[PDB]
């Protein structure tokens, strides 16, 4: 059960992949889509931890270099599957949120999303911090 916020963040991600003229919607685009959507707690969390949209964009171009609807990479699909788990293997009411997508991205260790997060100072401790917020009883990611 994807939240509306997660649905929007995905759309913003695909939009960013198209703007970058990439063949696929990768973990880097899912990450930017969260920032672009811009109203979730997760987007505020990323910004409060100095993971700014303009920086992620600069690190994306640097890492990956300068299609109508760019399909998901395999590791982006993997990040979305983990999001479902992060949500599933936790409390049992909430929808799947941008938080779970972010955690899914971080957990795909080999992915550009993870590597860019790490370049910008994200760590396992930040991941656990985000998990703690997300596991709070009536968590809506807003």
């Amino acid at each position: 059960k994807w939240s509306w916020r997660a649905i929007k963040s995905f759309a913003m991600g695909e939009l960013e992949a198209r703007k970058l003229k990439y063949p696929n919607t990768g973990t880097e685009a899912l990450l930017m889509g969260i920032l672009i959507e811009g109203t979730s707690f997760t987007s505020k969390f990323l910004r409060a931890n100095k993971i700014m949209l303009y920086k992620v964009r600069e690190e994306t171009v640097k890492l990956l270099g300068k299609p109508e609807h760019p399909p998901l990479t395999e590791d982006a699909q993997r990040a979305l599957d983990s999001a479902l788990d992060q949500n599933l293997k936790a409390g049992g009411i909430g929808e799947v949120m941008p938080a779970h997508i972010l955690l899914g991205i971080w957990s795909e260790v080999e992915s550009p999303g993870h590597k860019i997060l790490a370049t910008l100072g994200f760590t396992d401790e930040k991941s656990k911090e985000l998990e703690s917020f997300a596991s709070e009883s009536g968590f809506l990611d807003e």
